[PDB]
């Protein structure tokens, strides 16, 4: 399933709690291959979780990368990785 457009959005994409944090000059590059980037920042909460916030035009192409860091974990496994588009309906 992929159809429909929006002109008037910013499409952007939740990684959080995950070991190592990708840093901001790697998802650029890195994840710039699997979707097209237009802004990718850090945004780090006070309960020492840090987030990644990643701005895609693309869910599908992305897609590789969203389920090769798939399996969201939380409370003693550290480990989330989730899409706000649900692959593009």
């Amino acid at each position: 399933g992929s159809h429909m457009v929006i002109r008037e959005s910013v499409s952007r994409i939740y990684v959080g709690n995950l070991p190592s944090h990708v840093s901001s000059r790697d998802v650029e590059n890195e994840f710039r291959k699997y979707g097209n980037i237009l802004k990718c920042d850090v945004k780090k909460t006070v309960s020492g979780a840090a987030f990644a916030f990643i701005e895609f035009e693309d869910a599908r192409d992305a897609a590789d990368a969203i389920k090769e860091k798939d399996g969201c974990d939380f409370e003693g496994n550290k480990l989330r990785v989730e899409v706000p588009f649900n692959a593009r309906e």
